[PDB]
C-alpha cells in the first residue's frame, strides 16, 4: 500500500531550483547529507543517557558509505535515531518551509547553493547528483518506512519489507547518468576529507 503526497509549495519550487539551476560544485551533496546523519547519531545517542533501552536497537553509532556501480546507487547508512512516519509525511516539510524561503531569498541577495546547509534544507541537495532519491527509515517505537521521490512535485511513503534496519537512516541516492564520479572510490574519499573531516563518528567507505 503506496500513498503518494504532494510536496509543499515551497519544498517543490525549491527542488525545481535544485534541478534546474547551472551550478557546476555538485559534490556539496555528500557534506549534507554525511551532517544530517551526524546529527542524527547524535540525537539518538543524547537520549540514550537518560533511557538507555532506546540502543536495545543497536548500540554501535556509525556511517557507512556504499556505492554499487551495478545498480548506479550510492547509500548512506547510519544508525541514527531514524525518522517516524509524521516525520516523513508533514513534520519536516513545515519546517522546511520557513528555511526554503530564506535560503531562496539569500540565492536572490548573492548567496550560493553550497549555503543550503545553514537553512536546515540540505537533504534537497541530493538532485544536484540524483534523479531518484528514496529513504529507508527506522525509529524505535515506529515501522520501518520507505520515502521516495523522483521530484515533480510528489514523493511516496510506504512501510517497507525490506531488510530490517535495526534503527537509522539509509539514503538511496539513484545517481543521474553523468554523475557516476560519486560511485569512485578516489572520488568519494576526496569530497569526505575536503568537507566531512571533523565527523565524531566513524565513517566507513565500502568498495566493490
Ligand atoms: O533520520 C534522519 C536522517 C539521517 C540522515 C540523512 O541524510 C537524512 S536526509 C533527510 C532529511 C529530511 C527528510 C528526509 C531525508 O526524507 C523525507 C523527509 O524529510 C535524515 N534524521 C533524523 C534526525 C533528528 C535530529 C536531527 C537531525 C536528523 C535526521
Amino acid at each position: 500500500e503506496v500513498e503518494t503526497f504532494a510536496f509543499q509549495a515551497e519544498i517543490a519550487q525549491l527542488m525545481s531550483l535544485i534541478i534546474n539551476t547551472f551550478y557546476s560544485n555538485k559534490e556539496i551533496f555528500l557534506r549534507e547529507l554525511i551532517s544530517n546523519s551526524s546529527d542524527a547519531l547524535d540525537k539518538i545517542r543524547y537520549e540514550s543517557l537518560t533511557d538507555p533501552s532506546k540502543l536495545d536497537s543497536g548500540k554501535e553509532l556509525h556511517i557507512n558509505l556504499i556505492p554499487n556501480k551495478q545498480d548506479r546507487t550510492l547509500t548512506i547508512v547510519d544508525t541514527g535515531i531514524g525518522m517516524t512516519k509524521a516525520d516523513l509525511i508533514n513534520n519536516l516539510g513545515t519546517i522546511a518551509k520557513s528555511g526554503t524561503k530564506a535560503f531562496m531569498e539569500a540565492l536572490q541577495a548573492g548567496a550560493d547553493i553550497s549555503m543550503i546547509g545553514q537553512f536546515g534544507v540540505g537533504f534537497y541537495s541530493a538532485y544536484l547528483v540524483a534523479e531518484k532519491v528514496t529513504v529507508i527509515t527506522k525509529h524505535n517505537d515506529d515501522e520501518q518506512y520507505a520515502w521516495e521521490s523522483s521530484a515533480g512535485g510528489s514523493f511516496t511513503v510506504r512501510t517497507d519489507t525490506g531488510e530490517p534496519m535495526g534503527r537509522g537512516t539509509k539514503v538511496i541516492l539513484h545517481l543521474k547518468e553523468d554523475q557516476t564520479e560519486y560511485l569512485e572510490e578516489r572520488r568519494i574519499k576526496e569530497i569526505v576529507k575536503k568537507h566531512s573531516q571533523f565527523i565524531g563518528y566513524p565513517i566507513t567507505l565500502f568498495v566493490e
